[PDB]
């Protein structure tokens, strides 16, 4: 299972509610969701290490990580985190992430990849969770 490749989205649920369990800038979720209607995912994976950037129009941010080595990043909302890569199988991870200094609702993201050739990556904040779906282009 090799992750690497260029992804489009061609699926997503439930965000911009995922959104509002953080409370995020009410005003700016259309501007925002307009960009992020169609980020773009660029994954480079080589074993346990993961090279993935995420970006959109007028954003670009970009993820390195080992499976299983604690590393720094953000929660949605921009909340700085301490995250933990593990693998549940040879085709999906979940990351776990706890907030360096602070307090708020629980978060984590699972990523995984299907017979049929998508990337499936949801991100679960407390109870809501929001799924968007890949596809190698």
């Amino acid at each position: 299972p090799n992750f690497s490749g260029n992804w489009k989205i061609i699926r997503s649920e439930n965000f911009e509610e995922l959104l509002k369990v953080l409370g995020v800038n009410v005003m700016l979720r259309k501007i925002a969701v307009a960009a992020a209607s169609k980020p773009a995912v660029e994954i480079k994976q080589e074993g346990d290490t993961f090279y993935i950037k995420t970006s959109t129009t007028v954003r670009t941010t970009e993820i390195n990580f080992k499976v299983g080595e604690e590393f720094e990043e953000q929660t949605v909302d921009g909340r700085p985190c301490k995250s933990l890569v593990k693998w549940e199988s040879e085709n999906k991870m979940v990351c776990e992430q706890k907030l360096l200094k602070g307090e708020g609702p629980k978060t984590s993201w699972t990523m995984e990849l299907t017979n049929d050739g998508e990337l499936i990556l949801t991100m679960t904040a407390d109870d809501v969770v929001c799924t968007r779906v890949y596809v190698r282009e």
